[PDB]
C-alpha cells in the first residue's frame, strides 16, 4: 500500500493559518483510522530555530527526540496523536548545509551541484525520509507561492507528484479570498492569479482552501472552479472562527476528507469528531471566568508564549472556566511595581533566556508567594521562584542565577560545571533537550496531579539548580518535588504554605492537548478559580 | 462515441509549421481509418483574409463553399480528404464581428459583454459547429503562446478541456528547440519557459512537438519530460526535412498516433502510410528534369503562390519530372525584357490584382506564344494571354482590362456591368468564389486531360472575359476551351497552333493534392518535359 | 567619482558567451583609458570549481592570489589588463555557506535569517567588495533569466540599482535571435518574451545584445526596441564570428561604449582598437600551417584544455601560423599504439589528475622524445616527461607516481612528505596554488626564450618532483631548466639531445593572451613550423 503525499501551499499572503488546516485535515483524516503525519518546509536560512529569537520567529517547539522546530510542530501535535520528531521539519539551511558537506567532502564525484538535481534530490529524501510508512503525508510548503525563498520546495514536490504519480499526490493550496466594503462581496481574483502563478512553477492544484473574515458563497466557488481548472466540489471555504478546534468539523462538512480518500482509493469508515465536538461543547460553555496573568520578557509578540497560551486554554477546557489571560511585560514590574500585578486570579512566569526582565520576575514570583496567589513556573520561571525563596526567606542575599550574575555569592542556579557553594568550594554536553524521566516526590501537589510516581517532559535549558546550595534553601521550608538523572537534577520545586505553588525545568506546554488536557494546567487553572470564589 | 479534440499551439516562435504538423497528424489518423477534421483559428482582427494582400501573410486559399481563408487550409486539403468549408477557419474579427453584433440588437439582454464568458463562448460554439460529427478535431490556434492576441482563444479551449472532459481532450504544444554552434548541442530552455507561459494561462500540454534543424536527441526529450510534466513518450522529434510527405512517417515512428488512439480510448488499426510512401518514393526517383518559370508580381513572398508551387510539385510526381520552379519578378521583363525568360522549359502566370507588372506578364505570354514555350495562366495569367492574341493577333492595340484601364477602347477583360464594344455599345452576383461546374469544348485540350464534358474548379475573380469582344478574338485563332453558367462565361482559352497553351479563369491549384495530382498540371509538366527533350 | 556597474543577464537559451560578451566590451572600455574590471556570480552550489571535473565544467581557472575559479576569469584576463582575484568569482554555494556560518556562529541576533535580505545582503556585499575602485564594473549573472538558480543573483542587482541610482547603473541583457529556415527571417519573440520574464522579476534592462549565426537587421532591432522599451540605439546585433577578436570593434561599430560612457557621465577618448586590429590581422593572414596533437584524458570536454587551446592560437598568432590542433585521447595510445601520434609536427600533454590515460601520456612523451617531435608538457605532462626519460633512460624500472602507484620502487613524482629513494630511506600545506617565482638555469631554453633569469607562473598541484631520485635522472642526461622556493622544487626540465623538448611544473596558458602571446607558446609553434619544413 503506497505512501499518498498532500502538499500544502499558499498564495495571496501569508499568515492564513497553513499550519491549522493542514492539522485540521490531518485530525479528520487520523479519525477515519488513517496512519496521518505532517512536516513543516521552512524557507528560511537559519539550519534550525535553536538559534532564532522568540520576540522575532515565535516559540521554539521542542519534540521527544530533542529537536528545536517551528512552534507549527505545537499545532500538529494538538491535533494528531502521530509523535513529531526531527524529520517533521527542516529549513532551506539545513538542505544548503547537507549539500555543501556533501560537495565538500566530495560525494557528487566532481559533478557541477546544482538546485536540480542536487538541492530538489536532497529536499524529495527528507520528504521520502518524514513521510514513508503512513497512510497519508501532509507536507506544508512555507512561504508564498510567487516569492523566490519556496522556488526549490515548489519544484522539488513537482517532481514528486511525476515520479510517485498522481494516484497517490494531491495539491492543495490555500488562498485569501478578501472582503470589499465597497461592493459587499469577497474577490476570487487573487485566488485565480495565485492559481495562475502556481502553474507557472509546473503545479496545478487539485483542491482550494478559501480563506476570508466570513464563508465564501456557491457563486464565488463555482467562479474560483471555472478559472483554475478545479472541480466545485475541491473548492473549500474556510472562514474565521471563534475557536480552531471547530476547522476539522467545518472541512468535514464539504466534502474535504471524502474527496481525499476516494482520490487516494482509501476505503475507510465516516470521520468520528466526537472529541472535537466535546473540546468545542467545553468552550463555549464555561461556568466561571478567571484572569491569569503571564509576566515575561517576550511579550510583544504572544506566538513566543504559543504552546503556554494554548496549555492554559485547555486547563480552561477540563475545568469549565474561560481563562482570561494578561500579557504582563517583567520589565514594567520593575518600573511601576507589583500594583500592576493586582486583580490576578492566578500568575504564571514562563521560559527565556537573559537578565532583561528577571528582576520583575523575581519580584512577581515573591508577590504570588506572600500574597497566596496561585503560581506556575516554567524552567525560567522555576529558577525566579528559586532565587526568591533563596533570596528572601533562605537569606541568601543578592542570590542569583551565573547567567545573569556569574560572580555572584549564592548563585542557586548555575551549569553543572559551574556548581559552587558561598565559600567558592566546588565538587571533586551541558545543553539539555527533548523527552526525559522525572521522580515525582510522594505526597507532592505534582504527585497528585500527575496520579503516577514517573513522568515524561520535555526539556529546553542550560542552567539547573545548584545541588550544593539546594539543602540550606531546603532547611528554609522549600519542598523538591521532582528530579531525575543520575545526577538526581532538581525538575520541579514547591512551596507547601501556600494553596497552589508550583514550578517546573521542563516545558510541560509541549505535552497539553485540548482532548487530552494536561494534569498541571488542570491543576492551576482550578487554584485559579477556587481562589476568585475566596475573594 | 464523443467527439475528440486536439488542440494545437506553438510556443517560442511563429513559422513553426503548425499547420503542417497538425495535417500530417490528420494524414496518420485517416489512414487508421478515423473520421478527422482540422480547423485553424486566426488572432488577426480581418474578419477574413478577403481584405489580405497576398505578399502580406501569403495567399488566400478558396474551400469549395467560397470561404476566403487562410493557406493553412491548403495543407489540409493537401493531407486529408475531409473537405474544408467556411466553418474550418475563423479569425478574432469573426468572433468581435458577431458578438458585436448580437450586443448592438440586444441578444444579451442588458448583460455586460465581456472576453469571459461572451467572446470565450462565441468562440467555443465555432470550434463545436466545425468539430462535432468527428472522431478525432485538430484545433490550430494561431499565434505564440505568451503573446497578447491569443489569449481569448487559449482562455476558450481550456474551458472546453474541463466541459468535454480530459477523456475526449489533448493539448499539443509546438516549441522550438534551437540549435547552438558555440556548445554543439540543441537547447531546451525555450521549451522549458513555454510549457510555464502555457501552464501560467491554465494549459498543461499533454504532448510537445520539438521543431529544431535535426533530430531533438533522448537526453534532451527526456530532459524537457522532466521539467514539463509530459510523459518521454509524449515528447516528439520534428526536425527539418527535405519533403513534408515524410513527416507523417516520422510522427507514426516515434509513436503519437498510438499514444493519441490510446489516450482517447480509439480502438483502430495501425497506420498504413503506402500512399505517402509512394509520394515520397515518386519524388525521390524523377527519370528527367524541367526549369518552369512563375512570372508574377508577388514573387518577394513565395506563400502568396503556395498551392500554385505545391499543384507544379504534383505535376512533377505524375510524370516523374523534377520540377525547378524559378520565381521571376513581371516588372523585371518589364525593364530588362524577355532576356530573362530565356532557358525555360514552360512558363506560368499566376493570378493577381492590379496593374502593377501586368504589362511584363503580357509580353510573357506574348514570347511564350511566338516562340511555341509551354504556357499556363491561372486567372490574371488568363487574362494576359487573352490580351496578348487580342493585341497582337486579332489586331486590337492597346487592348486591357477594365481593372487597369477603365477607358480603352478594346476592353476585352471588364466587370459584366461594364461590358462594352469598340464603338461604347452595350447589351440588353459581381464576386465569383468557390466551386463551379465548366463545361469542356468537344476539340479541345484541357477536354482530353480532365476526360470528361464537365468539371468542378474553384474561383476567385471579379473581372471576366468581355463577350462583346470574343467573337472577334476566336476568328483570329483563339479557341474557347470552356465555359460556365447561364451568361456563358469564358473559363479556359487555348492557342491551338502551339504545343502546350491553356489558360483558365478558375484556380486549379486549390483542387491539386500529392497523391491525386491534378490533370492540368500533370499535362503542362509533361509539356515542359518534351520541350526539354526536343531542345 | 561613483564607480558604474553594467549587470550582464542571459536570456532564452545558455552558452550565449555572456563571458566573451562581457570581456569584449571591458577591452573598448579599457581602450578609452576607464579603469574596468569584471566579475562572475555562478548559480552552482558548488563552494568553488575546486572539486569540480574538468570533463564536466571545463578547466579550473587559477587567478595571481591562487583562487580556483570559472574559465570566464580566462576570457576576461585574455580580453583586459586588470588582474582577475577571489574577488571576481564566487557561486551560491560561497553565499550560502558564508550566510550559514554567520548564522550558526549567532552573528544575525536571532533573526530570522531570509534570502531578502540576508543572501542578498552578501551578494551585495561581494560585488561592492569586487567592484568599488574601478570607473566600470561589469558583473555577469550565469544562469538563463526564468530559471530558479539566479533569482538572488537578479534581485540582489534590482536592489543595488535603486540603492546606487540608475545615474551609475545600467542592466545589459544577452538574448537569442535564432533563424527560421522556412521564413529566412530572424525571430525577435524569444527576445519579446525573455525581456517580460525579466521585467516580471523587477529589472527594465537598458541594454539587448541580439546573439544570432548572421547580423540583426534594422527592421528585427527596431521591433525589439518598440516591444521592450529600450532606445533603437541600445539594441546591439552580435552575431557568430570566426573569431571572438574582432567582437571588440563590432561592438564599438555600433555605438555601445559610447551609449554606455554618456549613460554614466563619462568623458573619455575614442576607444584605440589598434592592438585588437593587429590581433585579427595576424590570425587571418598565415603564412604556414601546424598540426599540433595535444594528448590528454579530458579530450571529450575541449574546453578542459581552454586556456592551453588558446595559448596555442596565441602562439599562431606571434609566429604567423595557423595551429590545426588535434584532440588525441592518450587511452586510444595505450589500446591502438603510437600510430595516432603519427603526422603531427609536435606534441602537447596538458595537465591532469587519476592514473586512466597517464601510461598512455608517458608512452606519448617517448614518442616525441625518441623521433624528434617538438613537445610541451604541462604540470601531468612534466610528471609523464620525467617519468619516460627516469624509465627509458636512467633504467629506473616501472618508475611512476605514487599519485598512481604509492609504492613503487622508484617514486620519481610524490608529496614532499612522501619523498623517499629506491631502498626506501627518507630525508630528517601540500597543495600549491597561484603566482610563485621561478629562477630560470642558464643556457636553458626557457632561459633564452623567457628572456630572463626569473618568471612568476601559476601553480595547480600537489605531487612534486622526488629531489632524492633526481640526481639519477640528471646524470642519465636529464636537465634542470627551473626551480623555486626553498626547498628547490623543479618547475622546468628539459631534454638537450632534442630539438624543442621543455616541460614545466606551473600552468603557463593562464597568463598567455592574444596581444602579449607567451614566450613558451611562442617557441613550441616556431619548434612545430621549423619540423614540418625539414619532412
Ligand atoms: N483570466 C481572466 C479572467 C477574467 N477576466 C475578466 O474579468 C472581468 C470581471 O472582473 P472582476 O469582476 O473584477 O472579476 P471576477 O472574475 O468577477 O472576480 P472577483 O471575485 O474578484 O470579482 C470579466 O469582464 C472577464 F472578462 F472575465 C479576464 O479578462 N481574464
Ligand atoms: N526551472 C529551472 C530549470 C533549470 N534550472 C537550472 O538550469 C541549470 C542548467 O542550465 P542550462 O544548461 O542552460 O539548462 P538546461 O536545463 O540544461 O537546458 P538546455 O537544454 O537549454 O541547455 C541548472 O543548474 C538548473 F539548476 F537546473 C533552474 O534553475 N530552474
Ligand atoms: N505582446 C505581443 C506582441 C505581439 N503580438 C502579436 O504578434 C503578432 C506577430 O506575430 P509574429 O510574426 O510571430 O511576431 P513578431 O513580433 O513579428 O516577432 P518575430 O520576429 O519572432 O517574427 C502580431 O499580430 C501582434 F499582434 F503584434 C501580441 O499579440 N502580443
Ligand atoms: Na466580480
Ligand atoms: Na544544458
Ligand atoms: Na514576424
Amino acid at each position: 500500500m503506497t505512501t499518498n503525499y498532500i502538499f500544502v501551499t499558499g498564495g495571496v499572503v501569508s499568515s492564513l493559518g497553513k499550519g491549522i488546516a493542514a492539522a485540521s485535515l490531518a485530525a479528520i483524516l487520523e479519525a477515519r483510522g488513517l496512519n496521518v503525519t505532517i512536516m513543516k518546509l521552512d524557507p528560511y536560512i537559519n539550519v534550525d530555530p535553536g538559534t532564532m529569537s522568540p520576540i522575532q520567529h515565535g516559540e521554539v517547539f521542542v519534540t521527544e527526540d530533542g529537536a528545536e522546530t517551528d512552534l507549527d510542530l505545537g499545532h500538529y501535535e494538538r491535533f494528531i496523536r502521530t509523535k513529531m520528531s526531527r524529520r517533521n521539519n527542516f529549513t532551506t539551511g539545513r538542505i544548503y548545509s547537507d549539500v555543501l558537506r556533501k560537495e565538500r567532502r566530495g560525494d557528487y564525484l566532481g559533478a557541477t551541484v546544482q538546485v536540480i538535481p542536487h538541492i530538489t534530490n536532497a529536499i524529495k529524501e527528507r520528504v521520502l525520509e518524514g513521510g514513508e510508512g503512513h497512510d497519508v503525508v501532509l507536507v506544508e510548503i512555507g512561504g508564498t507561492v510567487g516569492d523566490i525563498e519556496s522556488l526549490p520546495f515548489l519544484e522539488a514536490i513537482r517532481q514528486m507528484a511525476v515520479e510517485i504519480g498522481r494516484e497517490h499526490t494531491l495539491f492543495m493550496h490555500l488562498t485569501l479570498v478578501p472582503y470589499m466594503a465597497a461592493s459587499g462581496e469577497v474577490k476570487t481574483k487573487p485566488t485565480q492569479h495565485s492559481v495562475k502563478e502556481l502553474l507557472s512553477i509546473g503545479i496545478q492544484p487539485d483542491i482550494l482552501i478559501c480563506r476570508s473574515d466570513r464563508a465564501v458563497p456557491a457563486n464565488e466557488r463555482a467562479k474560483i472552479a471555472l478559472f483554475c481548472n478545479v472541480p466545485e466540489k475541491a473548492v473549500i471555504s474556510l472562514k474565521d472562527v471563534d475557536s480552531i478546534y471547530k476547522i476539522p468539523g467545518l472541512l468535514k462538512s464539504q466534502g474535504l476528507d471524502d474527496y481525499i480518500c476516494k482520490r487516494f482509493s482509501l476505503n475507510c469508515p465516516e470521520a468520528n469528531l466526537s472529541e472535537w465536538e466535546q473540546v468545542i461543547f467545553e468552550e463555549a460553555n464555561p461556568v466561571s471566568e478567571v484572569t491569569i496573568g503571564m509576566v515575561g520578557k517576550y511579550i510583544e509578540l504572544p506566538d513566543a508564549y504559543k504552546s503556554v497560551i494554548e496549555a492554559l486554554k485547555h486547563g480552561g477546557l477540563k475545568n469549565r472556566v474561560s481563562v482570561n489571560i494578561k500579557l504582563i511585560d517583567s520589565q514594567d514590574v520593575e518600573t511601576r511595581g507589583v500594583e500592576i500585578l493586582k486583580g490576578l486570579d492566578a500568575i504564571l512566569v514562563p521560559g527565556g533566556f537573559g537578565y532583561r526582565g528577571v528582576e520583575g520576575m523575581i519580584t512577581t514570583a515573591r508577590f504570588a508567594r506572600e500574597n497566596n496567589i496561585p503560581y506556575l513556573g516554567i524552567c525560567l520561571g522555576m529558577q525566579v521562584a528559586l532565587i526568591d525563596y533563596a533570596r528572601h526567606v533562605a537569606n541568601m542575599e543578592n542570590a542569583n542565577s551565573t547567567e545573569f550574575v556569574p560572580d555572584c555569592k549564592y548563585p542557586v542556579v548555575a551549569l553543572i560545571t559551574e556548581w559552587r557553594d558561598e565559600n567558592g568550594n566546588v565538587e571533586v554536553g551541558t545543553m539539555r533537550l527533548g523527552a526525559q524521566q522525572c521522580q515525582l516526590v510522594d505526597d507532592s501537589l505534582v504527585r497528585q496531579l500527575y496520579n503516577a510516581p514517573t513522568i515524561v517532559e520535555r526539556h529546553r535549558h542550560r542552567y539547573e539548580v545548584n545541588n550544593m546550595l539546594l539543602k540550606q534553601i531546603e532547611d528554609a521550608g522549600l519542598r523538591v518535588a521532582g528530579r531525575s538523572g543520575d545526577d538526581q537534577l532538581v525538575e520541579i520545586i514547591e512551596v507547601p504554605n501556600h494553596p497552589w505553588f508550583v514550578a517546573c525545568q521542563f516545558h510541560p506546554e509541549f505535552t497539553s492537548t485540548p482532548r487530552d488536557g494536561h494534569p498541571l494546567f488542570a491543576g492551576f487553572v482550578k487554584a485559579a478559580s477556587e481562589f476568585q470564589k475566596r475573594q
